[PDB]
């Protein structure tokens, strides 16, 4: 029953698009929908909507005509963004989108909108959800607009469309029209503020109706889109690596979702699935306790195991224990998921043969590179000249000529010209199925354990190829 609202948003943030110009307006009563997914082109443009820059355009294949590999790019570059930024598509196939099934495809569309309306609210200028982040921007224009009521929902406190008109009088005032304070019925003062809000040029898309009828999760976005159009307002390799592992950890087909790392980690439970999955039945479930946890005992008794199967694979936990997890120790924290990362990297490699290690890999990315005929090699993951980006391009030419077109690399020397290179190289791996999630930034700065992976990455599916 989204399929209409689901329309109407992309042709509102898409009708424009140099590409798709021309293919919208879809009419969301037919399945034209299904159809212009087919190819991938929709899809990760919708992406780049809801988290810009995430895809360099450029490394889409956007031509007229596209070969069965070429239409199996796109949708392989796709879902490889779509856990990038967050989404759960652990279960959707690249057939499943170039066949076009509803079920999977307006339910990656549903998670992409939710990413594109409610991020930005933890990054703007702090244990509130974004809903609730954005219930407290809201009241305090309200406040300040002389509004008596307080808003603590979408459906009910936003039914009589007073808020909204409220509000919108306070952010866009030279857009303001008396005929809202003759309104009566709630009906008519939502029509008008439905106008209001599109002179300020809002790309709102729901009806009066949707806003009396208190339809919570219609006005939820609406009063993000308000947001985006206008806020109305006058250690950091931690975030990173927070962000990071976040987003692995949700790649690998966990039942439990991670919004936060640090938190979501402490009572153990997260921690055992990576094991199980990273290391098939190396975890003795019988001796742990699923959350919800309130029983401390619980929580130190599954991290515990945590540490024991930790030390077992070998790595290296000194002057720790499972407490240290529950107590939140990042330093811990990061470097048992660093090493989980690493060890389930090692070990895919591995199962391609018939002991793995980092200079392993470092020797086939060199000599992957001197069979094409170049010259340049590197003496570590390390090395400085990475951060052009000129060797990781050579060894994808290498892996896959097809997906390299240079004339769109550039020299790794301008700061510019590196940040380019970069989001590039990070795009093309991803064509060719590397679920890598280092930032463009980890290249140019020559971030060596996310170095070692993404080479580890491109291994990977190069021999198998």
């Amino acid at each position: 029953s989204e399929k209409g609202p689901f329309v109407q948003h992309i042709n509102r943030y898409l009708g424009d698009d140099p590409f798709l110009k021309q293919f919208l307006p879809l009419d969301p009563h037919s399945n034209q929908l299904y159809e212009l997914v087919k190819d991938g082109v929709l899809l990760c443009k919708l992406i780049n909507v809801a988290v810009p820059g995430t895809i360099d355009e450029r490394a889409i294949n956007t031509k007229r005509v596209l070969n069965p590999w070429e239409r199996n790019e796109n949708h392989t570059l796709c879902l490889n963004s779509a856990k990038a930024v967050g989404c759960s598509v652990v279960n959707i196939g690249t057939q499943d989108l170039a066949e076009g099934r509803p079920h999977l495809v307006l339910g990656l569309i549903s998670q992409l909108i939710k990413i594109q309306l409610l991020a930005d609210l933890n990054l703007k200028k702090l244990r509130l959800p974004p809903e609730k982040v954005l219930l407290k921007w809201m009241n305090f224009h309200l406040k300040k607009g002389g509004y008596k009521k307080t808003v603590s929902n979408f459906s009910a406190d936003l039914k009589d469309a007073q808020a909204y008109a409220f509000l919108l009088n306070v952010l866009a005032p030279e857009h303001c029209d008396p005929a809202t304070l003759d309104a009566k019925d709630p009906l008519e003062r939502a029509e008008l503020v439905l106008s209001h809000a599109e002179r300020m040029n809002c790309k709102r898309y729901l009806t009066a109706e949707e806003i009396v009828e208190g339809s919570s999760t219609l006005n939820l976005a609406f009063v993000a889109q308000i947001f985006h159009e206008r806020n109305g307002l006058n250690d950091v390799e931690t975030c990173r690596d927070e962000r990071c592992y976040r987003l692995w950890i949700n790649s690998l087909g966990i039942d439990s979702y991670v919004n936060n790392v640090f938190e979501d980690v402490r009572n153990g439970w997260i921690l055992l699935e990576v094991l199980d999955k990273v290391s098939p039945s190396s975890v003795n479930w019988k001796h742990a306790s699923k959350p919800p946890i309130k029983m401390p005992f619980r929580k130190v008794e599954n991290c515990n195991q945590v540490i024991k199967i930790g030390k077992q694979l070998k790595f290296s936990l000194v002057n720790v224990a499972g407490n240290d997890i529950v107590q939140g120790n990042k330093k811990l924290i990061l470097g048992l998921l660093w090493q989980l990362m690493r060890f389930h990297m090692l070990q895919l490699l591995k199962s391609l043969r018939s002991e793995m290690t980092d200079a392993d890999i470092l020797s086939w990315a060199n000599r992957k590179v001197r069979t094409m005929g170049r010259k340049l090699q590197i003496e570590s993951f390390k090395d400085k000249s990475l951060s052009s980006g000129l060797f990781f391009l050579n060894l994808l030419w290498a892996v896959e000529p097809r997906v390299v077109n240079w004339n769109l690399v550039t020299k790794g020397e301008t700061d510019d010209e590196k940040r380019l290179n970069a989001t590039y190289i990070v795009s093309v791996a991803r064509k060719l199925g590397c679920s890598v999630f280092l930032l463009p930034e980890d290249i140019v700065e020559v971030n060596q354990k996310m170095i070692l992976i993404l080479t580890a990455s491109i291994m990977y599916w190069s021999l198998q190829r």
